[PDB]
């Protein structure tokens, strides 16, 4: 799970989700049954080539969430972005 | 308060901070008296145009973390990346 902030405008909604350190390619967004918006992402380890760490309080993993317009709306126009971390996604 | 990651390369040391939704700019990277390292990230909202927000879970405001290296260890080259919302700073 992952922070996110969920917007109306006029003739969209507005999805806002964090994401550090996930790289576009990590990224999905999908439309499960036309309804649900999954939004999904994962940060990994840069790979002891004479580094060692000495404090690791990053967790690394898969942020994910999902979200779920009503019925009958059906997702045909999607648009993300990903900037400094935060991947807003407008769906119709 | 936010995630840190610290890292000792051979020659450097390595500080990566979470940081989603800060642009740089609104990223301080400074030397309190030559020892200590403060990091520093404000994220702001994107200011009801016809625009109503349905949920709001991202909390804002400063993230900050110092990090004190030893005494006498004396901080004359630094590094600053800011990548998908992950800030590493590299300081000899």
């Amino acid at each position: 799970s992952t922070p996110a902030d969920v917007k109306e405008h006029p003739n969209s909604y507005v999805f806002m989700v964090d994401m550090p350190g996930v790289k576009s390619g990590d990224i999905k967004v999908q439309v499960e049954d036309e309804n649900v918006l999954l939004i999904s992402g994962e940060r990994k380890r840069e790979e002891k080539e004479g580094v060692k760490y000495l404090k690791m309080e990053r967790r690394i993993g898969k942020l994910m969430r999902k979200f779920v317009l009503p019925e009958n709306a059906n997702i045909e126009a999607i648009s993300a972005i990903s900037q400094d971390g935060v991947l807003t996604v407008t769906v119709n």
